[PDB]
């Protein structure tokens, strides 16, 4: 079958959904996370967990806030993967 929620009630500040908003509009992780395609890993980390926090189902009651942490991990996630420069194993 298929999931499915009501979020009839929507309470959050501009910031949130603004998030929400950026990462279902999102082309990228880059856009999603706020950060630039040549950032580290610390960097990767530091726009993902200021956002995580803020997207975070104990601070954003939203709607969205759900979905959008989903897609930030995603990318995070992803990128690191990237981030590596050189094969460290294989």
């Amino acid at each position: 079958g298929s999931s499915g929620s009501s979020g009839s009630s929507a309470s959050f500040t501009k910031e949130q959904a603004d998030a929400i908003r950026r990462i279902r509009n999102s082309k990228d992780s880059w856009d999603m996370l706020g950060v630039k395609p040549g950032a580290s890993r610390d960097e990767v980390n530091k726009a993902y967990r200021k956002l995580a926090v803020l997207l975070h189902p104990d601070k954003c009651v939203a709607p969205g806030s759900e979905d959008a942490f989903k897609a930030v991990v995603n990318a995070r996630t992803a990128l690191l993967k990237n981030i590596k420069s050189g094969p460290s194993s294989g």
